């Protein structure tokens, strides 16, 4: 179980916030989730994951997780968010 | 190592104790085991892992894991529970 | 990357040694090597396993692993053991 | 998500560094990085790979990853380092 999706964040702290007025990649391995700050950390995730598997790693864009649909809400109840404060 | 299963819960403390009142979901990804608070935690789950895989996330039912078969107590002791009270 | 393995233990002390005069199960998923001290917990390490695999969990027995072959020295380096004491 | 790859290190005082003289193995497992100082080590998370997944674990020689093109940086920004001291 891995994906990488966008939620909001505070542009000026870096701090996550429900309503930030910019957006961050995130990483999920299933046992945390992770920001991802740099696109060659995106990347190295998404060649990582095709060689292990063949396949493109999941993502989720903001048509389908965004802030009237928040669903990274959820996933990072089970997949607590790591290395960065939240709210 | 994935899967969803319910096991007993304090339905007034939130703790997990075997002979919990109610049932809750909870989440194993052969590191931990964390508790599904809301059925969109539980969907989100299942979409991630069902992107990732092509099938869907094991789930043992009550039919399956219960207080007479309380093979959730096995996995939790070689996957720890997280984040919540535990008898 | 998962497998369960067996390894030597201390059976007076219950700590993980080379020159243990028992031996104990072990549970690797990638992360950490942990105790396995049930029969019932290594099934349902093996029947989660096969539900989300398609087939079984990598064992290895004594007869590759022991103490003329500790190959579980190297793994437990990599992978580090949690919740037992160690040598 | 596994991978072998290779980085820098001190080759006396055993820490990551940008600009190490020597090289070391190192192991990320989805969640953190760790140093692979010998060979049976890789040998070993070589096999147990292929055991579980039927195909040889991803590895980044230094013909791909290296101080020209340190992606090694971005993946230990994703996959913290652990169990050894760096820059």
């Amino acid at each position: 179980m891995y994906c990488l999706y966008e939620r909001p964040i505070n542009s000026k702290t870096g701090v996550l916030e429900w309503n930030g007025d910019a957006w961050t990649v995130m990483f999920c391995n299933g046992v945390n989730c992770r920001r991802v700050s740099h696109p060659d950390e995106m990347k190295v995730i998404e060649d990582i994951y095709r060689k292990n598997n063949g396949k493109d790693i999941p993502f989720y864009s903001q048509k389908e997780w965004n802030k009237n649909a928040p669903w990274y809400n959820r996933l990072e109840t089970v997949c607590p968010v790591v290395g960065i404060t939240k709210k």
